[PDB]
């Protein structure tokens, strides 16, 4: 409902796409998509050491580059662990998406993603993926584009 509102506030075209079954994996999504992993992002929640939280979009591909987020934040980080993701998002686990999170949270925009049109992020629920454009979404949200990605 938060991401569909969302969209709707600001106008966009973004779309919910959804999965009969949540997918597990990154391969599983790509496939059913008929696109590929580089095309399916991970929002990954990052957290300093002194209360900040971050949202991250990565490439289906990558991993995150801790030493590149600790040099971003200017402060120690580490990933979020799954409880925590929940527990600060209030998505689940693999549905977190890159908007309509609480306002704490810093996006930030891996720039391999730039160039591509439109990829699938996460939905907002483990069976629904958005439809989205990562230049859109850095315009909308004046989100940190870095290289964050390895």
């Amino acid at each position: 409902e938060k991401v569909e509102e969302w969209i709707k506030a600001r106008g966009l075209t973004w779309r919910l796409l959804i999965m009969q079954k949540p997918t597990r994996t990154v391969a599983e999504a790509a496939a059913l998509l008929g696109v590929s992993e580089s095309e399916i992002v991970k929002t990954l929640i990052v957290l300093d050491n002194a209360g900040g939280v971050y949202a991250v979009v990565i490439p289906g591909d990558k991993r995150l580059n801790i030493n590149s987020m600790k040099e971003l934040a200017g402060k120690p980080v580490r990933l979020a662990r799954a409880n925590e993701v929940v527990e600060l998002t209030g998505y689940p686990v693999g549905g977190v998406p890159p908007v309509a999170l609480p306002p704490n949270i810093v996006l930030v925009v891996d720039r391999i993603l730039l160039s591509r049109k439109k990829v699938y992020g996460g939905g907002g629920r483990e069976n629904a993926l958005l439809e989205f454009s990562p230049r859109e979404l850095v315009e909308a949200t004046g989100a940190v584009v870095a290289d964050v990605s390895e």
